[PDB]
């Protein structure tokens, strides 16, 4: 069976399971079950399934070099699909909540969930809670007797928690640290002293790389019982590197990709986000460029946003990006090589993850 | 050592642990650690700690009848305190999110977290995420080698999930079920056909009773390794009964308790909530009373809210409440008795839970 149709089939199975359970054990009525079915479909489906499919691809890699009964191959691939859906639903939780937090309009060319007319924020905040709760229900049901259950649940929590901490680093990225204070409304930075590579890297490492790259890779290893085929520090290092690159591309596209192609009107400039473009621009600007950037950044006014875009275009940030891209190619290839000392197969899965990231 | 000072001491310990961990493993800076410290204190502290202290009281009960080394008594009480804080932090997560969902103003005579000037909804939604994530971090750290870890984490998830499903039942309680639909803005019910005792009971069972009563009782049993001293169906039945009673009192107080004493301006009438008062009023009203109630319920207009209050006062709902209260006294005493077949101690803890509920 091809991997993607397996993966999509298991979505239907897990949906049925969750909704059947709500009816037998949580007293749900058919109309609220329908509401939850629609919510799940709307929030979990229509992406590329990169994260969840990575769990399946890692597991397929190991299957090709490990002796197993056919039933065992099937069980492992079914666990990989379940595990992939936990990651997709964890993503779904964060997109629902982040779109409410950020007052976002669209996502993927469709309205954010909370903006649907029969949803509203009141329900959507709790729908997003449910999305994440479903990841646990899946796990406890499908993995109750599995030897990797403990390790999988402990990994998943950590990644969830890293993610939430990353969200805090992101939403507070335009504030001056020494001014954080629940009692006092937070001004935007005026010096941009915290728009540094190291501070950027911290935001991205926690907000994206743990759930997007580390967790799919390591879930593949756990459902395969293959964590001893790898040096976990190397898996972490490569995940964080690749994940950083992924976000740098997202940052660049928020600004320069046509909204119809983006799926989204990009607002990083108005939102005063600590983007790769802002940081890299500040890393090369002269005094006058820095002052013009300060006078225009983090303002809804379209005349000012267009000044920030003009500054970025004039500053030749494509040069810095190809330099960055070169260095990431270097380091990711070094790490892949180090990953072959213990697992050629695993290193090859990492290669494929890198290729899918480095092209899109 | 007295139970409450133990419990409060363990709060400080767990706080220190969480913030120290953020610094050593999650790259946090001191100012964001301070923000999280303040958030934790503001959201987790200043209640009565009923839920978390119930875990400690159940555990104390078992200690008084079970032979153990002093070090083991200390370990059990420390686990009970940790477990109690997981419940308090789970509550904190739901109050933060529910206050944002409901557009609430105050809670306990202080502003809702999201309304603090340096917080805002953008941060508060994610602060509430973190609150719940901290419950898992506590568990994995303090209970990593404990034999009850699996059972505790599986119970906790279920209770979390019941809670979220209860929140969905509550936020959708004024809608007609057959009209739920993400695509279509939801009208308030005009017939109130779903304002029934059974429908009310379902809302309350899931939204409150699992986290408020079931989880503290069963956590006490798990940290005591005492789940075999009870018939779990009886613990569930008693939890749900007592929990229902608790919410009926909250419902009555939302309407009739002075806001300065309530901690809150009560808005259940304006919010068109399926409250015990609404249901019980509809269960006894004549046609004219039902029509006046329909013309006035679920409106912000203070003239209409005062009409709904007048209808409730005229309808002598105190009578129905003392009748309800009588029946709950009957059934809770029956269940306590059934709980003595297997554990006098456990039954006595349930008695104390009932006494603290039935007086406040
Ligand atoms: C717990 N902590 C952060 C972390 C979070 C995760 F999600 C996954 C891995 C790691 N490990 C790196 C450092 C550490 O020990
Ligand atoms: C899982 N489900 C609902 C439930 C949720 C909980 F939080 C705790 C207990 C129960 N048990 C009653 C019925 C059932 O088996
Ligand atoms: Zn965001
Ligand atoms: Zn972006
Ligand atoms: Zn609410
Ligand atoms: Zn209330």
């Amino acid at each position: 069976m091809a991997s993607m149709e397996r993966f999509l089939s298991v979505y239907d199975e897990v949906q049925a399971f969750l909704l059947d359970q709500l009816q037998s054990k949580y007293e749900i009525d058919p109309n609220r079950a329908r509401y939850l079915r629609i919510m799940m479909d709307t929030t979990c489906l229509g992406g590329k399934y990169f994260r969840g499919m990575t769990v399946v691809n890692v597991a397929e890699g190991f299957l090709a070099v490990t002796q197993h009964d056919e039933a065992t191959k099937e069980r492992i691939l079914h666990d990989a699909c379940v595990g992939g859906w936990m990651i997709e639903f964890l993503q779904a939780h964060y997109l629902v909540e982040d779109d409410i937090m950020d007052g976002s309009v669209m996502r993927r060319g469709k309205p954010c969930w909370y903006r649907f007319p029969g949803v509203t924020t009141q329900c959507a905040i709790n729908d997003g809670i449910i999305l994440k709760s479903w990841t646990q229900i899946m796990a406890w049901h499908y993995f109750a007797d599995r030897p990797f259950l403990k390790d999988l649940l402990c990994l998943f929590q950590k990644v969830d928690y890293a993610t939430a901490v990353g969200q805090m680093y992101d939403v507070t990225s335009m504030c001056d640290s020494n001014k954080l204070d629940p009692e006092v409304a937070q001004p935007m930075t005026t010096d941009f002293a915290e728009f540094t590579p190291a501070i950027y890297k911290r935001i991205v490492k926690y907000k994206t790389t743990f759930y997007t790259y580390l967790l799919p890779l390591v879930m593949g290893l756990l459902v395969s019982e293959a964590a001893a085929s790898v040096e976990m520090n190397l898996v972490e290092r490569v995940a964080h590197l690749i994940g950083e690159y992924f976000q740098v591309q997202d940052d660049v596209m928020d600004c320069f990709t046509p909204p119809e192609q983006l799926g989204k009107v990009g607002t990083d400039i108005e939102d005063a986000k600590c983007s790769w473009l802002a940081v890299t621009f500040l890393g090369k600007a002269n005094a006058a460029q820095v002052a013009e950037f300060k006078a225009n950044y983090g303002e809804k006014d379209p005349a000012k946003v267009a000044v920030v875009k003009r500054l970025y275009s004039k500053a030749n940030l494509q040069a810095d990006f190809a330099a960055y891209e070169a260095e990431v190619v270097r380091e990711v290839e070094s790490l892949i090589e180090q990953l072959k000392v213990k697992s050629p197969t695993f290193a090859e899965s990492v290669a494929v993850v890198w290729e899918k990231t480095h092209k899109r």
